């Protein structure tokens, strides 16, 4: 069975880690908080120095640590937040340019579209049938076994899995929160301790 290791949301939260956005990596208009659990967006004219480290396209940040093994779970608020996505990629994904964030190319995730749509990043994508909207996500890696999970802490339910995942290499988390809608999506994202 795709889900026979993937625990409920309990059972995911005794594997919490403690993950800081490493600003290094951010797409340069992201914006971070001293302590390094928040992230937003910013405006055009508000930039970090620039890096090859640096997404240059794509409204992305990683987190660490990294991880080759074992079992991690962390925390983001979303809130009322339009759009976003979370998950976890590869150390070692390209930075700069386009790339379709795939299994295939290294990423697992899940993203907010708008109000109401949710989809996994799969390829084609899979369309979340969403009822609750979730307020906090969590975000399950079990290295062995292959799979990345998702809940929706709020409605304590379970997401979308990614079972059978081609792992090779470390993993970090990613994160993105979102383009600025008009201002409906300013608000960061911010990673919290299990409550």
């Amino acid at each position: 069975g795709e889900m026979f290791n993937v625990p409920e949301l309990i059972g995911a939260q005794a594997h919490a880690v403690n993950v800081i956005l490493d600003a290094e990596t951010a797409y340069p208009n992201l914006i971070f908080s001293d302590d390094l659990k928040s992230v937003r967006l910013g405006n055009k004219w508000e930039r970090l120095p620039d890096g090859p480290q640096r997404f240059d396209s794509c409204i992305i940040v990683l987190g660490s640590p990294s991880f080759l093994s074992g079992r991690h779970y962390w925390e983001v608020e979303v809130g009322d937040k339009t759009a976003w996505i979370l998950g976890a990629c590869k150390t070692s994904i390209s930075r700069k340019g386009n790339m379709t964030l795939s299994p295939e190319n290294g990423y697992w995730v899940v993203i907010m579209m708008k109000e109401n749509e949710y989809q996994a990043s799969s390829v084609p994508p899979t369309r979340l049938l969403i009822k609750e909207p979730p307020k906090r996500v969590g975000i399950f890696v079990d290295y062995r076994v292959g799979s990345i999970s998702f809940y929706n802490v709020t409605a304590r339910s379970h997401i979308y899995t990614f079972a059978s995942c081609s792992f090779s290499g470390p993993l970090q988390p990613i994160f993105s929160p979102g383009t600025r809608d008009g201002g409906k999506n300013t608000a960061p994202l911010t990673i919290c301790p299990v409550g």
